[PDB]
């Protein structure tokens, strides 16, 4: 077809991610933002890839955004959506199920479909009086396949907050998740109501943490396990001209209760090296 590109130089490129750091990420201001962002100005003044330049501003992006903050490059983002799971579960008894509930990070509506479906599945046709949530080793990803196929046990409510530099509070609300993409209806959010354990370790970080946010002060739900990872900031992810991302921190978050966090790890209310045993001893006192 006919076809007009004239791409940004390897200079331009780097202008453009630091255009971008400095608009929305929460640190880049003031003195040492600039002479971070100066020299790395100078620097990109005689870059010769835009691989050259990525290294160039990743200083940049570390201060101006902290260390919730990246750039993949095309290829990282690729391997990345390729460690995505699905989410399984075991009957551990005639009363309680121990769902394991994965990174992903896949976009396609299909496979996002997929995680949610089978969630959906699991809380909505299987018999229980309780449930273990697992969230170990969980690093993120897509949010919208994780809160949604957890829709049916989740308030039609404020899930949690967050606020960027401008003073800008939002609030991340069932509503604002795209279920009818995954097909799932709003009839079916929070409509089980058994007692929950939340499991979560040292790698649980990032979507993982914000979902396990979005349960914090529920009634029928106790965490059980190790703080999680601290990456606890909302990002706004920006498409580069060559299929690279910009991963960029913007905000500060709040859970329901009022509790705020900033890349700060979640305590969960039962610190333990034995959370699925704590978890079940727990869910039998509550049946």
């Amino acid at each position: 077809l006919n076809i007009y590109l004239l791409p940004p130089s390897s200079e331009r490129y780097g202008r453009v991610i630091l255009d971008r750091v400095e608009q929305r990420g929460l640190y880049s201001q003031g003195r040492q933002w600039q002479i971070i962002r100066q020299r790395s100005e100078k620097k990109l003044k005689t870059s010769k890839s835009y691989q050259e330049s990525r290294n160039i501003v990743q200083e940049a992006v570390r201060y101006g955004g902290g260390k919730h903050s990246q750039i993949l490059s095309k290829e990282t983002v690729r391997r990345d959506t390729l460690d995505s799971r699905y989410p399984e579960y075991r009957r551990l008894n005639e009363d309680i199920l121990l769902i394991t509930i994965p990174s992903i990070s896949k976009l396609d509506k299909r496979s996002i479909s997929h995680y949610s479906g089978k969630l959906q599945n699991i809380l909505m046709e299987k018999s229980y009086k309780g449930l273990i949530l697992d969230l170990s080793n969980n690093t993120g990803g897509n949010m919208i396949p994780m809160i949604g196929g957890l829709a049916s046990i989740l308030p039609n409510d404020t899930l949690f907050h967050y606020t960027d530099k401008y003073g800008n509070k939002k609030t991340i609300t069932m509503k604002n998740i795209p279920l009818e993409a995954l097909k799932i209806s709003r009839k079916t959010i929070n409509t089980k109501h058994v007692p929950i354990a939340i499991i979560t370790n040292h790698k649980t970080a990032s979507s993982a943490e914000m979902t396990f946010l979005s349960f914090k002060g529920l009634p029928n739900v106790k965490s059980f396990g190790q703080a999680t990872a601290g990456y606890t900031t909302v990002n706004e992810t920006f498409m580069l001209y060559d299929g690279a991302r910009l991963a960029l921190t913007t905000g500060i978050v709040s859970d329901r209760q009022g509790y705020k966090y900033e890349n700060t790890p979640i305590l969960p209310d039962q610190v333990t090296s034995l959370p699925l045993q704590e978890s079940q001893s727990w869910l039998k006192s509550r049946i």
